[PDB]
């Protein structure tokens, strides 16, 4: 397992706890440095438990699969709460087993059904430590629509840190104070399954992308990222989603 306190939290050990996460999501290979998440993986093994508690202590279990950073499900006190997709209800056979009742959510685990379900885009929705706080405090109690912007924020500030440096930085930048995440930001949560499609296509393509990925930089300009030499590929994205699950 790994966790995150938000109570004393500074840069520092959310890093830590960033790289814990990664540390934690298994791999055989290394892709142009990068590691490959796996293909798959069989039975509960598949599925990583994020401990996460807020300022006043209080704490969540979130469910993680380890083969694609996707949250499933998650544990408030005694009631567990799912995804409503068949990902997620195939993991509740295998975590959160001891809950007194099982809540499916009313939505799946994507960017735009979450986004209808919490009322507004993530361009909106402030993010940082503070925010994860107020997260974590969300889902301790059932309200669908309030969970909605909850896991809209806890998503990248755990899954989407854990996949590019640059998130994991955008979120050290505010751990006293939310801001609404950068474009860039947004663009390299969209374009992670693209990359990690073409930085595997890239190994016997001399490296080159066999579509270049269209990305916002950290200036806010709209650049084209051809191949592998890019330093989206070089220095951010720290984990590949394998092209068996795209
Ligand atoms: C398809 N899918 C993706 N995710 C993750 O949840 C977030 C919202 O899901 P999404 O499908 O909107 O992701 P996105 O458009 O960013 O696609 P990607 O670049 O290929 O990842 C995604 O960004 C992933 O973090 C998903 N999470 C869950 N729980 N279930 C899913 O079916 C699922
Ligand atoms: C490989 O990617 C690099 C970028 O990392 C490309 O070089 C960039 O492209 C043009 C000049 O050709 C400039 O706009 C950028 O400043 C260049 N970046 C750097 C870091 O030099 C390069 O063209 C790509 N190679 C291929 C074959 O597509």
């Amino acid at each position: 397992d790994v966790s995150f306190r938000l109570s004393g939290a500074d840069p520092s050990s959310y890093g830590m706890f960033i790289k814990d996460l990664r540390n934690a999501l298994p791999h055989t290979e290394k892709v142009y440095n990068i590691p490959l998440l796996l293909p798959s993986v069989s039975g509960a093994g598949r599925y990583l438990l994020m401990h996460l508690f807020n300022y006043d202590g209080n704490t969540i279990t979130v469910a993680v699969d380890v083969t694609n950073v996707y949250i499933m499900g998650y544990l408030a006190l005694t009631t567990s709460y799912f995804f409503n997709e068949p990902a997620a209800d195939l993991a509740s056979q295998y975590v959160f087993r001891s809950a007194r009742r099982k809540i499916t959510l009313p939505y799946s685990g994507n960017y735009e059904r979450l986004q209808i379900a919490a009322g507004k885009p993530r361009e909106k929705i402030p993010i940082g430590l503070p925010a994860l706080d107020t997260a974590i405090s969300t889902l301790l109690h059932y309200d669908s629509t309030a969970a909605a912007g909850a896991l809209l924020v806890l998503i990248q500030t755990t899954a989407e840190a854990a996949r590019f440096k640059y998130i994991e930085q955008q979120i050290q930048e505010r751990a006293y104070r939310d801001e609404v995440p950068s474009s860039a930001t947004i663009s390299l949560e969209n374009s992670w399954s693209g990359l990690s499609k073409q930085i595997q296509l890239a190994q016997g393509n001399n490296g080159v992308f066999r579509t270049p990925t269209v990305l916002v930089d950290s200036k806010g300009n709209r650049v084209q990222i051809t191949n592998v030499t890019s330093n989206v590929v070089t220095s951010n994205i720290q984990l590949l989603l394998n092209t068996k699950n795209i």
